[PDB]
């Protein structure tokens, strides 16, 4: 059982959806076949906190989440998406080194595949995973939405303008 909730944002409007208060799906579906979404039900009040720290993520006030997530994908999955989970803000892995640290290494390409699987959006960080290269990848405006992320978390102020005087 799932129910989900819109909202605004810089990069489009972000679906949330899961079963109580606990996230399944977030990503901006707009323009996007998703055949999950008519089995959902809308609950404009649900995910009353993971609203609240994207609002807060957005603004520069957030850097870490505090959500409930439910990660559903195949074992390889899970391994990268808990590997996304250890990568701080406003910092960046390349698909090789998260290959390393799941003990995969050369798998690079694999990562890459399941990282495009990333149910979970922002909170699970796939934006910041890039190759070797430097280009963004990503259909349906993929790119612009990893690009305006990572924009984000890099013009991030210090935490304490007193450490100056």
């Amino acid at each position: 059982m799932v129910h989900y909730r819109t909202i605004d944002s810089p990069i489009g409007p972000l679906t949330l959806a899961g079963h109580g208060s606990v996230l399944t799906n977030l990503r901006m579906l707009e323009q996007t076949y998703e055949p999950s979404r008519t089995h959902w039900t809308p609950d404009p009040g649900a995910f009353s906190g993971a609203v609240d720290q994207l609002n807060a993520y957005f603004a520069g006030e957030l850097t870490e989440f505090d959500v409930e997530l439910d990660l559903r994908g195949t074992d390889f999955q899970q391994r990268v998406w808990k590997a996304l989970l250890t990568i701080p803000y406003g910092e960046t892995r390349s698909y090789g080194e998260i290959a390393d640290q799941i003990g995969a290494p050369g798998a690079a390409r694999a990562v890459g595949l399941a990282n495009g699987h990333n149910p979970i959006a922002i909170i699970v960080p796939c934006h910041r995973v890039i190759g070797a290269s430097g280009k963004l990848t990503g259909y349906g405006g993929g790119i612009n939405r990893k690009r305006a992320l990572l924009e984000l978390e890099k013009s991030r102020a210090p935490a304490d303008l007193t450490l100056f005087d």
